[PDB]
RNA sequence: UUUCUAAUUUUUAUAUAUUGAAGUAAUAUGUAUUGAAUUGAAUAUUAAAAAUACAAAUUUAAUUUGUAAUUAAUAAAUCU
């Protein structure tokens, strides 16, 4: 999606590294909020995994185990 | 229809518009879950969960963008 817009990628993932990669228990999947402005200048506020994503954590379930009755 | 006359029924009757409301804004459970190659309100089914209002769409292979934001607009007042 950078590439859509010409963005060379290969920085961003690393000045997420630059603030991602310590602090973490392994395999802790984070929603990232990039948001791009006008003059093409990014600015990304990561976050905490989706609630969905703990749910299942604090239940034990994989993928489509779980479902409304 | 005796004849002159008089008379109250007439190839004259009323027809649906004012307004291509189109500016006013970054986000935040959430890309719910399931079924799914993929689907993020806009595949399929499923629809009464919430909170700090905007899930019956367009759009995209997916999203983001981007359109959109429940409003003044009184023909009725017979025309004879």
């Amino acid at each position: 999606e950078f590439s859509k817009l010409g963005l060379k990628a290969m920085d961003f993932a690393k000045a997420f590294n630059d603030r991602t990669k310590p602090h973490f228990k392994d395999d802790i999947e984070l929603i990232v909020r990039i948001q791009v402005y006008f003059d093409k200048s990014y600015i990304f506020r990561i976050e905490p995994p989706p609630t969905a994503w703990f749910l299942l954590r604090a239940i034990r379930k994989k993928r489509g185990e779980t479902g409304p009755v």
